[PDB]
């Protein structure tokens, strides 16, 4: 019944948002941009979205009128535009979609590509990693400057990037024998299975309680320190890892000499694991996903980590 | 009971071979290399394989003994090494895998990364695209010099790359109004759904009738000229396309000025659509997959194209 267009449909979180939308019963449309020519994996993703009942909608960010038509077909727009330097970081491209929405005037709600650290709260962050927050704030201000009703989904680390690897930067698998603990390891971090983030997204986009609101993904059982997450892994394996504590001064040493994308990752990690930006402020139950949607039975970090045994 | 090691598990056809091996009931092992630590999509394929019952085996082509130890665990090795210029063309890396298979001595059969044009018949092929057939023949010669038992799966155009686009290059979708036709369009081409290719592969690797044989994938109902292919789409859509014929001399014009991966593609199309190298020779029923495995209800091109509607 609610019509939803997903932009960034074949992206990491986007393809999950698409599926979650179909599973929730939204009439679901996905923007197929024509610039994806020989990218066979994207094409076949679109093919499989259609098999499950998504509706292809052709459009391009180089064709302002195509964006206008596209968003004219739906009540809700969800953007999953890319925003990670080691992949690509085109948050600002959404500006064109905001103004398409402005001109079209039918969109009851817009969800921009947030799904992470809360932008309004990273004003102190260090470049280059800060470009993320600023660009999202740039889009937030364009949304509000056009009066577009909105929901911002913030709050949780993607489990695949921060849990499955015990928060080590070199990899996405657990370490064999040795692990680095950032600082004392006693700073709470919020972890969420990406399928849960998508599930909450699909449940909130037409929840009246989240209209013009920031929704936090902070499921209580998944608020864990890094030493706590490493300890779940040690339990699951019955083996203790050699832990080296890394001080902030050492984690940042010679950052100036590193490639810009890695500097940005280091900056993001710094804010999460040394400053604790995801848990350094409180949020009530009228703005937290697992409390707004208690039937969602979110995966806990131990079952997430069990897949890696 | 047949234990297969798939090298190239996450590749385009490789991941399809992984799942076909599982569905066929082979005890299925997949080589997970440590170099792919930060490619999220590959890491999560390995997880998805695991959940299906595949067995993870760690090994690197930069660690000869890891390869030896890898191939020691299985009866059959299937290689799906990359070999397309606009993706990756590393056929010759298999030579190290061949060395390992030689040293290990237990392997009952090897399937090298073939799955296309039949290399020994591409003697007179145009550079740079000729690179593909020369590297596969250099690999073939190491397999036989080393007395390794083999099966070569050849003969079919991947349907995604030649059928879902009506054989239009540099796109993967059917054109909306106009189609180019190479020559008169009456040269017979062989098309196969890549899942049928993987299923035949999984079925042939423990088939006594195909030990040390070339196996052609030439499903008779999918032996089509390009015009017949185009006419199937026209009947699905109910819309006639405006057809422009393109002579060999204009298709090949100024080839030397092309990005050399496009030179490789041009040459490959030329051999397929202009010289009919996939249909210029007959093959017996004792060496053709649909005839060896009639229980496989292979997808025809009308059922294939219904996905693009
Ligand atoms: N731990 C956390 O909390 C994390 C948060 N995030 C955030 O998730 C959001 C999405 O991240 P992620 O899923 O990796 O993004 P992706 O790299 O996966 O890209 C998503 C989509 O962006 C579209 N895209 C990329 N470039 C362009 C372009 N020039 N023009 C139009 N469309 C483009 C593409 O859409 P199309 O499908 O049309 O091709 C692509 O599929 C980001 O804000 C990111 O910061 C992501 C990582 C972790
Ligand atoms: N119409 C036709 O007949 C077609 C035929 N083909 C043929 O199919 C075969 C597979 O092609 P395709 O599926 O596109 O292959 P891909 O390009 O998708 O790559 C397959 C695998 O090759 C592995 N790989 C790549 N580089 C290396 C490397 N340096 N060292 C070790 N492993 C590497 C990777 O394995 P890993 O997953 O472990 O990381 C990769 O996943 C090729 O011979 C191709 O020539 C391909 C296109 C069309
Ligand atoms: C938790 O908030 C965010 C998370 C990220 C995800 O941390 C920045 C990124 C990212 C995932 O890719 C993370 C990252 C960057 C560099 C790395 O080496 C890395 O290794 C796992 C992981 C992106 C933006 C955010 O606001
Ligand atoms: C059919 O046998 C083969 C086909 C190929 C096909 O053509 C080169 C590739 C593989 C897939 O990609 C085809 C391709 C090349 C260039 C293009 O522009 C293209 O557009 C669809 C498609 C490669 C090796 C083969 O043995």
């Amino acid at each position: 019944k609610t019509r939803v267009l997903v932009v960034g449909a074949t992206g990491y979180i986007g393809k999950r948002i698409v599926r979650a939308c179909l599973a929730e019963g939204h009439e679901t449309y996905v923007l197929q941009r024509p610039e994806i020519g020989l990218e066979i994996e994207k094409v076949q993703l679109f093919l499989s979205f259609k098999k499950l009942g998504a509706r292809i909608v052709e459009g391009s960010f180089s064709d302002h009128q195509s964006l206008v038509s596209a968003v004219k077909l739906v009540d809700v727009v969800v953007s999953a535009m890319s925003g990670v330097h080691f992949r690509s970081h085109n948050i600002l491209v959404q500006l064109k979609l905001v103004e398409a929405i402005k001109e079209a005037g039918n969109v009851k709600r817009f969800l921009p590509s947030e799904f992470g650290m809360d932008p309004p709260r990273m004003g102190h962050a260090l470049p280059p990693g800060r470009e993320t927050f600023d660009q999202k704030m740039e889009v937030r201000q364009a949304i509000e400057a056009a009066g577009i009703p909105y929901t911002y989904v913030v709050g949780a680390c993607f489990a695949a990037y921060f849990a499955g690897n015990l928060s080590q930067m070199v990899t996405l698998l657990p370490p064999k024998e040795k692990v680095n603990i950032y600082g004392d390891g006693n700073v709470k971090v919020v972890f969420a299975d990406e399928d849960d983030i998508a599930k909450y997204t699909a449940k909130t986009l037409n929840d009246p309680r989240t209209l013009n609101k920031t929704v936090n993904i902070r499921p209580p059982d998944n608020v864990l320190t890094q030493l706590e997450l490493v300890q779940i892994w040690e339990k699951l394996t019955g083996k203790e890892l050699e832990k080296t504590n890394i001080a902030a001064q050492d984690f940042l040493a010679n950052i100036e000499q590193m490639e810009i994308p890695h500097q940005a990752g280091i900056g993001h990690f710094y804010h999460i694991f040394y400053e604790g930006c995801l848990t350094d402020h409180e949020v009530g139950e009228d703005e937290e996903a697992s409390s707004l949607y208690p039937d969602v039975k979110y995966k806990r970090m131990d079952d997430y980590l069990r897949m890696f045994l």
